[PDB]
C-alpha cells in the first residue's frame, strides 16, 4: 500500500555523469562509451549568451580547449562535434561504467527521473513530468545543466532529457540526447517564456484508478458520460481533451477495477464541478498529473482493495 | 529555482541489496562487507507469524537454511546471528560494492530516501519522513521487507531504516540497523496500529523559510508571537509544540531571510487560523510537514530571491 512520486534507482546514471570545462564554464556531461554529451552553450562566456553563433564559436576552439573530469580522473579530448543543441567530446577512454542505454524523445505527459548534479558530483533524484507545454518543473540551481532524464527499462537506461536552462518562472527547458530542444526554446538569453499549460487529463484519470486500486472508491459516482460532452467540461477547467486513444490506453486499468473510462470520466467531471469537500485523494487534496498510466501499473499492486 | 521532494542518488545503496531465502520465504537484505542483514521474519512460516519464538524457530536452523543471491552469484553462509529483530548472515565472500557506512538510529520528524526492493532487486526510490507516531508513509508491496533507508553525507551511507511490516492503515514500520524498532510495533501478527499522529512543526516552518527564500512572501504578516501563544494554537491545530530547542535550530534559516523565527510563526499561526485563501506555497495548496531545515539549506539556493 502507499503511493508515491517514486524515481528510479539512479546507480546506472551515476557512473556516466562527468565535469565538462572550457574556458570559465563548467557543467555536467553525459559519458556513454567514448562520448561525452554535454550542453553546447559551455564554449559561452557572459555576453556571448545574448547572441550567439555557435558555429563561429566552436571552430574557435581545439580539442584541448575541453577538459572533462570523470571523478579525480581526467580525460583526454580527442575529437570533437557539435550535435544540434550539444557537443559530443569523443575521449581517450571508454566508461567502463556505461550500461546498456538508448537516447528516445519522450512526449508531453510522458514521466521520467531527474538525477541532479553539479560539478559532475549527483547530489538528488526525483521524478518529473514533461509539460504540454514542453517545459518540466524541475529543482535546479546553477551548475545543474548537463544534468539527464531518464527512465529505466529492465537493464536498459532510456536518456529523454538533458537540462539548458531555466525560463523566468522558474521552470526549465532542455533537450533530447540528440540536442533538440523539447518545445520553442533556444539556448540564448532572450524574451522567451513558457507558453500556458493544462492539465494532463489522462494522468489524472490514471491516478484515479490508482485510488480505486488502492481501496478508495468515494469518488465515484452513478453517471457516465461521451467523451464529447466530458470535453466541454474539459476546456472549461483548463484540462486536456481526452481522446479515444487515451480511453484506449487507459483499457488495463479499467479492466483491473472494474470501472468503465467513461464511468470514471463521469467521476471526475463531478470532481471538477463540486471540488473535493475537504477530502482527499491518495492523500492528496487536488487533482493529481504527473503519474501517467504506467506510473500507476508500474507502482500498484496487480491486485485491487475490493 | 523549483522545489522538490528529492531523494539521495540510490547507486551505493543499490550495490548493497540481496536476496535471502529461508523456505519458502524471499526478502531482501543489506550486503556490507561480509554480512548479509535482513529481517528476522524471514524464518517464520504462515502460522509463525501468529506467535513465533525466534529463539526456537532459529536453534532448528543451520547455516545452509539460508539462500542468499546477490544478482547471479549465490553466497554462502558461514555463520548466523540474531541480533534484536535483523538476521546477520556471514558469508565467504565481502561485498566489494561497500560503501563508506554507518548505522544511525533517526528522530521522528527526520527524513530519508528509501530504495524500495522486490527479489533483492532496487525498483524505486523516494523520500520520506519517520512521523512523530513512528511509522513511515512508503510505497511498498509484498516482497518488499529488507528495503533500507538512508541518508548520504559527502560519501558516507547512514544507513538508518529496514523495512518489516505495513499497519491496518497502509503505513510502514521497520527497525533502525540494529534491529530495534521504531515505534511501539513488533516483528509478529497482532492488532497493533499506529498511534494517532501529529503534524511536523519545525518542518513547516522550515518549508515556509524555502518558500521566501525561493522569493514568495505573501503569507508574511506584521505580527509577532510569544512560544506559549503559538503552542495554544498549534494544540487546537494537532501541530507538535515547538520549542527554544526548535527556534535555535532555525537560526541559519532566519539570518538568511531577515525573518524572525517568532514573526514566522505569527505568519503560520495566521496560515492555521485563516486558511490559504485558494492560494499556493512552494506549488502546494497544504503546508507540507516532510521537509527538515537541513533539507531546506542541501536544496534550496544560499542566496534568497528578494
Amino acid at each position: 500500500s502507499g503511493f508515491r512520486k517514486m524515481a528510479f534507482p539512479s546507480g546506472k546514471v551515476e557512473g556516466c555523469m562527468v565535469q565538462v570545462t572550457c574556458g570559465t564554464t563548467t557543467l555536467n556531461g553525459l559519458w556513454l562509451d567514448d562520448t561525452v554529451y554535454c550542453p553546447r552553450h559551455v564554449i559561452c562566456t557572459a555576453e556571448d549568451m545574448l547572441n550567439p553563433n555557435y558555429e563561429d564559436l566552436l571552430i574557435r576552439k581545439s580539442n584541448h580547449s575541453f577538459l572533462v573530469q570523470a571523478g579525480n580522473v581526467q580525460l583526454r579530448v580527442i575529437g570533437h562535434s557539435m550535435q544540434n543543441c550539444l557537443l559530443r567530446l569523443k575521449v581517450d577512454t571508454s566508461n567502463p561504467k556505461t550500461p546498456k542505454y538508448k537516447f528516445v524523445r519522450i512526449q508531453p505527459g510522458q514521466t521520467f527521473s531527474v538525477l541532479a548534479c553539479y560539478n559532475g558530483s549527483p547530489s538528488g533524484v526525483y521524478q518529473c513530468a514533461m509539460r504540454p507545454n514542453h517545459t518540466i518543473k524541475g529543482s535546479f540551481l546553477n551548475g545543474s545543466c548537463g544534468s539527464v532524464g531518464f527512465n529505466i527499462d529492465y537493464d536498459c537506461v532510456s536518456f529523454c532529457y538533458m537540462h539548458h536552462m531555466e525560463l523566468p518562472t522558474g521552470v526549465h527547458a532542455g533537450t533530447d540526447l540528440e540536442g533538440k530542444f523539447y518545445g520553442p526554446f533556444v539556448d540564448r538569453q532572450t524574451a522567451q517564456a513558457a507558453g500556458t499549460d493544462t492539465t494532463i487529463t489522462l494522468n489524472v484519470l490514471a491516478w484515479l484508478y490508482a485510488a480505486v486500486i488502492n481501496g478508495d472508491r468515494w469518488f465515484l459516482n452513478r453517471f457516465t458520460t461521451t467523451l464529447n460532452d466530458f470535453n466541454l467540461v474539459a476546456m472549461k477547467y483548463n484540462y486536456e481533451p481526452l481522446t479515444q486513444d487515451h480511453v484506449d490506453i487507459l483499457g488495463p486499468l479499467s479492466a483491473q477495477t472494474g470501472i468503465a473510462v467513461l464511468d470514471m470520466c463521469a467521476a471526475l467531471k463531478e470532481l471538477l464541478q463540486n471540488g473535493m469537500n475537504g477530502r482527499t485523494i491518495l492523500g492528496s487534496t487536488i487533482l493529481e498529473d504527473e503519474f501517467t498510466p504506467f506510473d500507476v501499473v508500474r507502482q500498484c499492486s496487480g491486485v485491487t482493495f475490493q
